[PDB]
Parts: C-alpha cells; structure tokens; sequence
C-alpha cells in the first residue's frame, strides 16, 4: 500500500518544473552557481521534511581552461606559419545572456604545446593500437594522434595513446557515432551541430577519487600528494574539437589507406591514417594545451531519514549534480527525479510513516571530474558505510533516449528489480496498458534468457562505483534510453543539453523520466523498509555459474599453454559449486526464520548485507588498490564497461604476447585461486554453522 | 553465579595432568607426534561435551635440518684445517629413550658455507648497528657477525645484520641473559647450561602466515610463491650456539674493546669487536648451514559452543600447541589450560548452560615456525571472523616465571581484566586472603597510574597477532612472569623445558597455573555471555591522549624541523578530542539502552564489537601489508614489542639521518594525517546520528 502511495504520489509535471529549474544556468563543479544549485536542493529537502540535510565539503583537485591562454590546435607549414587554427560558439537559443559557458576541453589535460606529424588511430581502443603496431606497420611514438570519441571511456584513450607514445592526442566527435540519421542539428533537431565539442575528464583514476588523497577523504588537514604525482593524471595533452574541425585535420591525411571500413567515419575525407599529410601548406599539427588544475572547495548535500526499528542500517540513494554546462540530460534529469522522489518520502511522512532502516540521500559534486564528492564522502565515511549499508540506487541521468529502460545492478538486485518493474505502467507508446517489465522485455531480452529483460554488470561511469566496486555495496542503476549506432546520445557534455532538447525531442510528456523515478523510489522503498532484505542470493549462483563459463571458455584457444604450464579452473568451478550449494540452503533456511524474533531476523538479514562485502579483497587488483571486487571490475580498457573475474580476465588478456609465458601462466593461476578461496569465502558467509 | 562456578570447578591437579600427559614426547610442528597430540585434543573435546571438534589443516612451508648434512660452525687456520668445531647433546634425565629431539637450528635460515673474518655485534639490535657504523668505525660487510640472544626477536636480528651486509650470523645465549644469579643448570636448577641452545625461526613475515601465500589459506588448490620469492626468508645463514661454544668463538677476538659495559656479556672473554682475532691457529670462521624448506601439513583442532541468542557472534579462546621440543612451558603450560577451560565449560553444558554467544576452541600448529596455523585459519575465515568476532584471547604459555601476572591488551579489555582478577584468588605466597588484583598491582603498578596493574600494547610473540593487527578483533593476553635481568627464561626453546622444570623450580602446586586457566577462562566466559558486551571505550579515548602526548614528545628534538617543512601534530590532537567526547557520549547513551528491547541491545553491541575494527586500514603500514592497525603495530625493531602510532613512530625514527628531508617530513605529515583520520572515523562510528 505505501509503496505504491510512493510511486503515484509522483508527478511528470513535478520532474518538469524541478528539471526547468535547474537549468537555466551552467552549473559546473567548483563554481558558485553548483553551490547555490546545493543550497536550493538543501532548502527543498528540509521543506520535503526529511531529518536532517547538511552541506559537506572537500578541497579536491580540479582543472579548468585558463581564460587568458586559450586552447587550440593548428596546423602549420615548413615556415612555422600557421595556415589552420581551431576555434569559439554562442550559447543556445534563449540563453544569450549566458556569460561563464566553459569552453570544450579535456579536464586533467596536461600542459604543452606539441608539434608533429599526425595519425588517425580510430577510436583509440586497445584493439586500435594492438592493430597499428602488429598489422599495419604504422609507429605512434612521437606523433601526435587524433582519435574519434565513442565506444570507450576518454579517459582509456588517452592512456592508450600514452602507452602507443604519442605526445598528444585529439579527440573529436564523428558523426558516425554522434550524428543519428535523418535527424536535424540542435535546434531544429537532437543532433550533434558540427562545432561543438564534447567536454569530459580524461584522468584514469581506477576508483581512487581526489587525485591528490588516494584512501583518504580530502578534508582541511589531509596530507595531499605533490600535484606531479596526482593519481591518474595523464602525462601528455588532449583537447577535443568539433567535427567541422576534424574534416580540416583529417582531410590531408597521407600514408596508408584505412584498413577498413570499420576504420572509415562519416567526414567527406578518407580517413587515410598517416602519419604526414598529402596533397596539401599543411605540413606539421600543433596543440597548445594550457589548462590550470587547482584545489577547490565542492559540496555534497548530504540528507536523512532515520529509520524506526534499524537506524544503524543505510539504503543511499545519491546523484550527482554537477554537470559541463546545463546538464539536461546528465544530470539535471537525475536530479530532477531526486527531488521529486524526497518529495514523495516527505509526503508519506506527513501522513505519519517512517522507514524501518534508515535513508540517505545524496546530491554529489564533482562527478565530471573523477566521481570525486561521492567517493570522498564514502572514503570519510568507509566505517559506518561497510558495515551498515544495505545498497546503494544511483539518481544520474533518467533519459539517455526514449526506447527503453537500462538497468545495470548486482545479482542480489535481480529479482526486486523484475518486481518491481512489472507494477510501474509502461509509459512507451503502444503499451498503454502493460507495465515497463513488458514493454523492457519486448524490446530488450536477456542474452541468457529469452523470458527475462537484459540486465548489465557494473563497472563505472558513475557515482555507485566506490560504493561497488571498493565498499562492496549492493548497487544498481536504472534509467531510459536508446535502442542505434550512435555512442551516448548526439549533445553529450555539449552546450547543447537544455532543458529545451529534452522537452522537445527525448520525452515531452514526462512519462519516460516519471518510470524511471517510480523505479529508483520503489527500489529504495523497498530495500529500506521490507522486514527481510529483498535480495536473491540463488540468482548470485546462477551468475558465478555464468562467469566461470565465460572465462573457461575465453581460456579454451590455449587449451595447450594450460596444460604445460599446469593451469586449472578446477578449483573455480569447486568453489562456484559450493556456493550454489550454500545459496539453495540459506534460501531454505530463509524462508523458516520467525519473523516475530527479532534477532533471527536480524542475523539472517546481517548475512544477506554482507554477502556482496564478502568478494572484496583488501588486496585490491593488480595495480588498482581501488577496485576490490573480485567478481567485478570496470575494464581495464574501458571503464564504463563491467568485466567479470577481473584478475582472471586481465591475467589472460593478450598472453600470447607476454615476454615471459611461464611468468604469464602463473599470474592466471595466482587471479584463478583468489577467485576460487574469494567464492568459497562468500559462501562460508551463509552457513549456518 | 555462572562465572563462579566456571572458575571454582577449575582444578591445579587436573591441568598438572594435563601438562605431564603432553609433554612426555617432544611434538614439533609437522610430525606425527604434534598430529597424534591434535587428535588426544580432539578426543578431550568431544568428551567435554563441545559441540563441535573438527581438525582443519593447511599445507606450509616448514624447515627442519637435514639429517644427512648436519649444521655446524667452525674455525679454521690459514691452512683451511678446521681447529674447533661446534658440536650433540642427550636428552634431559628420565628421556633417555626419547629418539626424534630436533637438533638445534634456526628454522628458514638461508643455506650456506660462509666464510669470514668474526664481529661480535653485541644484541644485533637496530642501535647496536647504528653504534657499530656511525660511533665505531665497524664495517660488518662480508663479514660473520656472532649476536647473543635477547631483548628482541630473533628475526629482527637478522634482518639487522642482512641489512648491515654481514654474510652469516651465529646467534648465542649469554649467561647475562640466560643464567639467573646463584641457581644451578638444569638438571640441579633452572637455569640453561652451556651445552643447550635455543632454537626458533628467523623469518620476518610482518604478520603474513605462510610464507609462500600470503593473503589466502594455504588450501591443496592453492597458488604459492617460487620458494624463493616466500615472504620473509632471510638470504644470509643463521645457527644458533650454546655457550660453552660461544665463549671459543670470542676468546681471540681482536680489534677494538669493547665501547662500554653494556656490550659484555658474563663469560669470561673480552668482548672485544673484532673483525678478527688476536693471540692464537684461530684465523677464519665458518658456517655450514643445511637446513630444508618442504611444503608440510598442519593440523589446527577448531571446536564450538554454539550460542543460545547470538550464534553469529564469536569469542575465540586459542592457544597454540607445537612446540620446539617437548615445550612444557611453552606452548603445553597454555595447552593444559585451555584443556581445563574447556573441561569446566563443558561441566557447566552438563547442567543445562548455553552461552549467549559463540565461543570457539582452537588448537594452533606450527606457531613456532610463524604463527603459521592461527594466521591461515585467520586468512580462511576473515570474511566471517571480522564482521561476528568479539574477542580473541590466548591460551600460549601459562607460567613463564613466577613472581606475577603479566598483560597484554587493548584498551577495550582494560576494564574487564581489572574486574576479573579482583575475583579470582592470588596463588602468591604471602597473599593467602587477597586477590589476584591486589598481589598485580603490588608487583607491577602502572606507569601512568600507580593505582592500576601495568598492561602492556599489544605487538606481537603469538598467536593473536593476525587476530588485532590484520583483523581489528579486540585481543588479550595473560601470563605469569619474572620480576631479574635475563630475558625470556633461561631454557626457553630448549630441550629443558620439561614438565619436571616446571613442576619442581616453577610451580610445584599449580596454583599460579590455575590463577592463569581461570583469569582467561572467565574473559571467554564474560565476553560470550554478557548481554552488553563488557568494554569501555572511555578507556580507549584515555589510552589515545597518552599516545598522542608521547609522539609528540618524541617530535620536540625535531622542533625546528616541524616548522621549517610545516609539520602539526594539530589534527591528531582535534581527533583525539573528538573521539574522547564521541566515547563519552556513546557510553552516556549505553546506560540508557532499553535492555529488554533485543535490536536496540543489538545495535550499540554492533558498535562496541566494531570499534576496534575502524582503527584497521586495509591499505596496511608502509611496506607491510599485513599490519594493518593505526594505534598499534609490533615494533619495526623487534615485533615482541607493541609501538603506538606506529606509521607515526616509524617515519620519524632516525629521521635526522634520511638523505631527503623534505620527502622524510612529507611521511611524517602523511601518516599524521592518516592517524587524524583514522581516530576521527572510529569516533564517528560511535555516533547516534
Ligand atoms: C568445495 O567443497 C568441497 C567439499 O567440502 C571441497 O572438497 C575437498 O577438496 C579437497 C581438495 O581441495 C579434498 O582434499 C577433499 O577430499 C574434498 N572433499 C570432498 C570432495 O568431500 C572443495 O575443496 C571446496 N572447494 C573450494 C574451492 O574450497
Ligand atoms: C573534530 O571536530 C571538530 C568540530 O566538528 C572539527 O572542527 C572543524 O575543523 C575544520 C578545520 O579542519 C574547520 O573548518 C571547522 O570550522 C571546525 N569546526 C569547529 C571547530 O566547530 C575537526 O576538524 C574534527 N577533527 C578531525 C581530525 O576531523
Ligand atoms: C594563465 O595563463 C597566463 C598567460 O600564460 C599566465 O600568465 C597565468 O599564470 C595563467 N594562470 C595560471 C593560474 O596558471
Ligand atoms: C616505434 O617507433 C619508435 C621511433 O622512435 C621506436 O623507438 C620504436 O622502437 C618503434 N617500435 C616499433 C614496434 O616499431
Ligand atoms: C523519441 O521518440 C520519438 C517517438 O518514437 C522518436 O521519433 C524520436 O526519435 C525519439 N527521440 C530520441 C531523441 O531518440
Ligand atoms: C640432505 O643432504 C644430503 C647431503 O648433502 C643431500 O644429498 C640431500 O639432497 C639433502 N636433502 C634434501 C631434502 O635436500
Ligand atoms: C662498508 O664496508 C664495505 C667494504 O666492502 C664498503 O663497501 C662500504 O662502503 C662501507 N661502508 C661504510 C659506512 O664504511
Ligand atoms: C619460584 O618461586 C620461588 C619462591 O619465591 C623462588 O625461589 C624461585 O626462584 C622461583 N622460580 C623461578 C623459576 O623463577
Ligand atoms: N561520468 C563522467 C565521469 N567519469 O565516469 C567515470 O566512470 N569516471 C569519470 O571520471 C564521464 O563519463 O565523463
Ligand atoms: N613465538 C614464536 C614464534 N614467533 O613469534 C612471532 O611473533 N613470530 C614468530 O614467528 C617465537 O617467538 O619464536
Ligand atoms: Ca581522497
Ligand atoms: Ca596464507
Ligand atoms: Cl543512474
Ligand atoms: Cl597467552
Ligand atoms: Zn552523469
Ligand atoms: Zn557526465
Ligand atoms: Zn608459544
Ligand atoms: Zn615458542
């Protein structure tokens, strides 16, 4: 009855005027306008009436283009003229009077100005580099590469290119992967205009938050590394640029043809890779990249409402509102589903109701720079957190596209997350009467099961990552979006993201951005108030049973390489065994507790809490002391993407090329028994004895 | 009433029966005699009525001399003909029989035959290095460097003579710290003669088990390090002689006198340093050192008492069982208490009783050889142990002398020691109508207050190391000792540790034994059974504002320094403070708990149990990733001891002597500021809100 008083008690409308409200000015973390942004979230939740709402700050490091040395990239000829330089744009219809836009650059970018011959190196993937070198006789080290954005993080491109030895890269926007066919550009249309460039950070930070306090929240007193040791800052400059640009750039190109047509974008040019060009007064490319990076204050608005029966135990539903200029999409949507979701717990309040655990609602800062006030709260916070929270919903972006829903969560999460969509209404057209479960299995079935819709691994992109992948804390993550060859949707991090865009071509009704706020509500409903936590461990076993499949049989085409080097999955396979086993009797014993004995309750809800912390590994991977999921990891080649087994995966990813074999094949069986102990560990937790 | 009977059915004349009963043999860990002492174990718990009694084993590496290639030192004249050798002896009267006395060695030390000039290095202590090198004029590079035994562990030599660049090192008893004034050797009194040496392992693990896994139980699937890349093992050769052979070495020692009456010993040579000798064919010494690294299984015996209320939630009582020969002090005393300990549980069962909590039994193996089984069943277990563990307390040696009572705790536990031993009877002579309490605090007052008994910092020396210093598990350990120069006591880890040692020179009633079985009985019996459990962080708080002042102290040579790199102790004093007013309003709130409401009871239970856990950084210490407490580690100069702050104390150390000083402040102010914070989180888990 309450849960569904929560979710009819939200409005379309509501999300509406919340999302208009918030931007109608650029509010970029650091900047007054994302503190005052604070203020006004912290004034509505304390009207909303939750229990406490409270301003926390960090002094983290941040980076921005320096107003009187601009970013620009050129090219000159043989006698240092410069025949080329890239631009720069007015703000979007209806905010003439916009004055602190930030123009495009690449956060963390270090400083120089380079010169050299270019290369076209496609998308800057591991496999794009790994193709230049083994197969098309092309040497970065020394140029300057230019790199189309999409299918990976920013941030890998760049430690690709480092590791290639290029000393600077470009990163552009093609219009094969932001440019949706028969769509017109912004105005007209959702598409990515020719002169606008993609802001973004491009540290590779794997989860350690603050680039200066590694492990430890960034408060006033906090020993802060030298800036020249940062974690995660790259060692060469980036700068992106508009398509219009690129075709300029790309246009001359000599060397090798592209190797084909899967290298070959958009741009009326050849996309030939270099290095030098042909044909041309263009002779060399130049970047001059002058960014400051500098400590500055940011702010979480951190809000409560207490439980009754378990104050000492957490469901955290936080989103970051930080964004590059307006942020309609990402995240001013997310925000907007905050507030409105606070709105309907304050609501039930005032009719008497309070949670049986407690809620924690959040509005971070600084998640364009690195997730840095969400992972700087959870590494002040670490103690309480690991041993108190149930989960962790995130509140980013709600309408990445309008086709359907995404979800991405633990195994844990599964089954609530079916639940809980087959009691929303559908708000697709031509499922007036079904619910959003129906519509989201029609149009995107589960690879492994045909009768469930698709859920993804976690990796990051996101302020749930500290909260997963280091705590070791259930998440999930939900929201709209695309079907399409396009990466992200065309605007990401343009200027272009205005509450206009998605009034107009991404959801007018509200209806879609309304689902998704049902969604994260209910979940946070029902994670917080059900007597027994509502996670499924048996969906946990049937994952493991998955993965190690998958990675057996990543392992089978060095089937030989195993044998004489004495590798094994055995031991995985025992432990996956042992847990199923485990998992099917905690469920049986589950369903036997007296729920009117308050401390059976409590220990058997105890060791649903602390099942996921069970797969971290203190130890952390290799080489990342921040990501200590054993069963998930974010890509080492992309971290957006979720990679299973992620010790086993990169101990065997490209081993036939490893210098030393027998070196090699012992790290794959050293990844192999963690999981194996790391599994059987997990299932220890459940015993009853 | 319960606790009362639990101590009043313990009995002297059972543990004395105990104590004779295994220590007939000797039972080193790895053979069939310590695996057939396991299973008597077993066989008594079972009886005793536990509810569980199970063997759980691990395959380790341990060391053993090579029957085929015996370890010896030798002299040898310019003619390479060997002089003197150093030899051996019988078993100890009425063990005539006895056939498998391990020789004695020091287990892991490197294989070797050096050869070289001798340097007496006095304790091979950090200072006694830093005096050879930096005062005088002593070079031990390449050169066999001879240490007597005592005030430090043994490894902690080594490692000093590795770093020093000595190329063996001969470890040796001294009668001034072996040979207790006008008593007789054993067989006549207790004291060590001159034909015995000491045996024990000079690996230096820094807590982490098994040298070739650490981090993970050392399962049969389990991967393990190269031997040669085991943590710990020394790389030069270590052998231990008694002095008889010791007092040959050092007659011709030549070169310069030694530097000041604490440098000589009590035998009748000069002590001179050395390098060489002066005044005989004595002109080079060797080593030749054997001895065998093989992977061999242990056995740990792990027993229950389920709880009745809270069956999650653990008090472990362990204590190990290996010894170096037949070990009638050390471990067997601890062995026979822990039996009698569980006899009396297991009489209180008879008559209905179930404790509130879970209290498990455990037999360690292979503790001499590393902490070994203790430390991988902390490994296999982690995940389970340090979200439900209460406490963990000792049951190693019961009597290593017998003048008073001597403990080692956390602050936690302070409160409930004082509490017990005002209960339980003194065994000392003279004190035939007062209590344990009393007859302690005569003989051992504190330093910081001469109205309480000294307690001790917890480092290391047994088997609770993993238990506090990885895991964060409030830990306890008490004894009966010395007053008396000498160190340990005089046959410590010798043939002559005997049960006619200890019943004819040590404790001929067993009334000081029994004083010991009851005091640790009844902490495993309050921390199980309590319904609060019984710690006092106040006592916690008062322990940090000590430690603060005295890092602080240690800091004011420094003082200039401090202010010319802009170093403050400002945010551990502020932490400190907010943790002293978080402890006072936490137990302000405990007296308030509605006791008969079972989640409220359970909630400041968590937070009492989970204190001791936020002080645990899994990032660990610098370069030691298995000490993990911010307040306490073992000393980096000898892990016997316990050293507060210590990245604090180990940054500053011999600071004035670093090459870089703006680096070696930068530590200083980083493990400042980790210390800050990490006090302020555990105040923080304290908090109501
Ligand atoms: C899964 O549980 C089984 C059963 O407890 C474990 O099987 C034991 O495996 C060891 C070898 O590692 C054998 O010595 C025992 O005989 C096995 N007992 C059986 C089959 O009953 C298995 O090790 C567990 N898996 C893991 C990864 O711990
Ligand atoms: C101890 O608690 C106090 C009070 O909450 C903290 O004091 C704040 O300190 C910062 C500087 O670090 C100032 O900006 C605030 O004005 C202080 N508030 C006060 C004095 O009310 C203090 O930081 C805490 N200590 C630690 C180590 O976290
Ligand atoms: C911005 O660039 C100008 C021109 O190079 C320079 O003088 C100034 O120091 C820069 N600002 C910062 C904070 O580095
Ligand atoms: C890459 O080119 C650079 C040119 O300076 C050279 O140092 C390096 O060895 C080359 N590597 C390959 C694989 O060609
Ligand atoms: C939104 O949905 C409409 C109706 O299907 C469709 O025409 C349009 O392309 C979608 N918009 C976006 C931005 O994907
Ligand atoms: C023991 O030493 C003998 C003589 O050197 C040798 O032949 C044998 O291999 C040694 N045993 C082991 C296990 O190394
Ligand atoms: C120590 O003596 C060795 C002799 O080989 C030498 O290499 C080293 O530099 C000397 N150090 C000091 C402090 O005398
Ligand atoms: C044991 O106590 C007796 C009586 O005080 C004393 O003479 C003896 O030295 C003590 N023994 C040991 C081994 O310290
Ligand atoms: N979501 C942002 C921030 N970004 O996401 C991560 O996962 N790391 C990171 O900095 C982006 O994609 O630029
Ligand atoms: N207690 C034993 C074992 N030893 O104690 C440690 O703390 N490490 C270690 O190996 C000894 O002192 O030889
Ligand atoms: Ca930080
Ligand atoms: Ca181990
Ligand atoms: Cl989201
Ligand atoms: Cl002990
Ligand atoms: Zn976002
Ligand atoms: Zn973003
Ligand atoms: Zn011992
Ligand atoms: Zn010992």
């Amino acid at each position: 009855s309450i849960r569904w008083k929560l979710v009819s008690e939200m409005k379309a409308e509501n999300i509406k005027s919340f999302l208009r409200s918030f931007t109608k000015l650029p509010h970029l973390a650091g900047t007054e306008q994302n503190f005052l942004l604070a203020k006004k979230i912290q004034t509505q939740w304390k009207k909303f009436g939750l229990d406490s709402a409270k301003l926390v700050h960090y002094d983290v490091l941040l980076s921005y283009p320096n107003e009187t040395n601009a970013n620009y990239i050129s090219i000159v000829d043989e006698h240092e003229t410069e025949i080329f330089k890239t631009s720069l744009e007015p703000p979007p219809d209806g905010y003439e009077n916009v004055t602190n836009i930030v123009p495009p650059y690449n956060a963390f970018s270090a400083q120089g100005m380079p010169e050299g011959d270019l290369v076209y190196v496609n998308y800057a993937r591991t496999e794009d580099f790994f193709k230049l070198e083994r197969e098309m006789g092309i040497n970065c080290t020394g140029k300057i590469v230019i790199a189309r954005y999409g299918k990976i993080f920013r941030g890998n491109k760049v430690k690709n290119a480092m590791l290639a030895g290029a000393i600077g890269i470009i990163l552009y926007s093609d219009p094969a992967d932001y440019f949706a066919p028969e769509v017109q550009p912004y105005p007209k249309g959702w598409n990515l205009p020719g002169t606008a460039a993609q802001r973004g950070n491009v540290l590779n930070l794997n989860g350690a938050g603050d680039p200066l306090t590694p492990g430890y929240p960034a408060k006033e007193y906090t020993f802060r590394l030298d800036v020249e040791e940062g974690v995660g800052i790259p060692r060469i400059p980036v700068h992106p640029i508009g398509y219009n640009d690129a075709e300029i750039l790309l246009r001359y190109l000599g060397g090798i043809a592209p190797p084909d047509k899967s290298w070959k974008g958009a741009l009326n040019v050849s996309y030939s890779i270099g290095p030098g060009f042909t044909g041309s007064s263009f002779r060399k490319v130049r970047m001059h990249v002058y960014n400051i990076n500098k400590i500055t204050r940011i702010y979480n608005v951190v809000g409560t409402i207490r439980g009754s029966v378990e104050p000492d135990r957490y469901v955290i539903l936080g989103g970051h509102r930080d964004s590059w200029v307006f942020g309609a999409i990402d995240p001013t949507s997310g925000v907007a589903v905050l507030q409105e979701i606070a709105r309907s717990f304050g609501k039930l309040m005032s009719k008497g109701w309070r949670p049986r655990r407690t809620i924690i609602f959040a509005s971070w800062d600084a998640e364009e720079f690195g997730l840095l006030g969400s992972t700087e709260w959870a590494e002040e916070n670490v103690k309480i957190l690991q041993e108190r929270s149930i989960a962790y919903i995130n509140s980013d972006s709600s309408i990445e596209g309008n086709y359907t829903l995404r979800v991405d969560c633990t195994p844990l999460l599964y089954q609530l997350v079916y639940k809980l969509t087959k009691e929303i209404p559908s708000p697709d057209d031509g499922f007036e009467s079904k619910s959003l479960y129906e519509s989201w299995l029609e149009k995107d079935p589960s690879p492994e099961n045909k009768n469930l819709p698709r859920i993804n691994k976690l990796g990051s992109g996101s302020d749930f990552e500290a909260y997963f992948q280091r705590l070791g804390i259930a998440s999930g993550r939900a929201r709209y979006t695309k079907n399409d060859k396009y990466s992200s949707y065309p605007v990401y991090h343009t200027i272009y993201e205005t509450f206009e865009l998605v009034e107009k071509f991404y959801d007018p009704t509200f209806k879609k951005q309304l689902s998704v706020a049902q969604l994260r509500g209910a979940l946070v409903y029902e994670l917080v108030d059900s007597k027994i936590i509502p996670f499924n461990i048996q969906d946990y076993a049937e994952a493991l049973k998955n993965y190690a499949a998958s990675i057996y049989n990543l392992s089978k085409k060095h089937d030989q390489q195993l044998t004489d080097h004495g590798v094994s999955f055995d031991s995985l396979f025992s432990a996956v065994k042992n847990f199923s086993e485990a998992a099917s009797d905690f469920h049986k014993r589950l369903i036997q507790v007296d729920l009117n004995n308050p401390i059976a309750v409590r220990m058997m809800n105890d060791q649903l809490m602390l099942l996921e912390r069970a797969f971290i590994d203190p130890l952390g991977l290799p080489g990342k002391l921040f990501y200590r999921h054993i069963i998930f990891a974010p890509s080492s080649h992309n971290k957006y993407a979720g990679e299973s087994f992620p010790g086993i995966y990169d101990a065997i990813f490209d081993i036939e090329n490893k210098a030393n074999s027998r070196l090699a094949w012992k790290e794959v069986k050293k990844h192999i028994s963690i999981a194996a102990f790391t599994i059987q560990a997990a299932a220890g937790t459940l015993k009853e004895v």
